[PDB]
RNA sequence: UUAUU
């Protein structure tokens, strides 16, 4: 059950191994956990009524990709590109909705985006893209 | 498989829903996350050098069970009794590592604890045992 | 494809 933690977590919290010098995934940069906020992910949520708390697809345009600082704060509807894209790769809307055009290696695990590819290795790392009830009424 | 969730996650950070009696898990309480401070276990960890960061077997004295306070906190390397005995019966030395006396139900939980029954239900739900080092040590003499 | 541009 991969999918529900990368969903919920990957890049949500900043890494404690890296606030003690000792993180040895910052160059090249692969954590699982944020090092600089310029790096941190906003986990998406569908809410109650139906709609997403920010977009899959309208980047905002007032985000500081250099500070991770928007002035709307978390709260802002629209997608932040944080370092990686990880805020629309990670999206309910888009994480693992199509295949990776690379090859799986012997563990199952992407031979070119490492570990934490958001495109599907396989039938059982293949989901559903969940969507806002905005574009299921754009879709009839 | 839902060892690990249980193992890192069950009962270490505080149910939002419940601060705001939101929380349809409270008596019964079959809440994952804890509603008093009372209630909240530590994570136990195997350190690097082959050490847990506190013991399964030797119960912290100075713990206030009443408050949920000690105060080495996340450091002391003493067993908390927490209540219903979480952070023993969650640690990476026991967790699932008997098989439960009591028997499962329908659905394939147990009939006194529930889901989160800390024991196994089965043979297939068992894990081995993670020894601190020392333990390792003693055992190996007999 | 949300990392085939
Ligand atoms: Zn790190
Ligand atoms: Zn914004
Ligand atoms: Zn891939
Ligand atoms: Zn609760
Ligand atoms: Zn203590
Ligand atoms: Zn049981």
């Amino acid at each position: 059950p991969q999918h529900y933690t990368y969903l919920k977590e990957f890049r949500t919290e900043q890494c404690p191994l890296f606030v003690q010098h000792k993180c040895t995934q910052h160059r090249p940069y692969t954590c699982f956990h944020w090092h600089f906020v310029n790096q941190r992910r906003r986990r998406s949520i569908r809410r109650r009524d139906g709609t997403f708390n920010y977009s899959p697809d309208v980047y905002c345009t007032k985000y500081d990709e250099a500070t991770g600082l928007c002035p709307e704060g978390d709260e802002c509807p629209f997608l932040h590109r944080t370092t990686g894209d990880t805020e629309r790769r990670y999206h309910l809307r888009y994480y693992k909705t199509g295949i990776c055009i690379h090859e799986t290696d012997s563990k199952g695990n992407c031979t070119k985006n490492g570990l934490h590819c958001a495109f599907a290795h396989g039938p059982h790392d293949l989901r559903s893209p969940v969507y806002d009830i905005r574009e299921l009424q754009a879709m009839e």
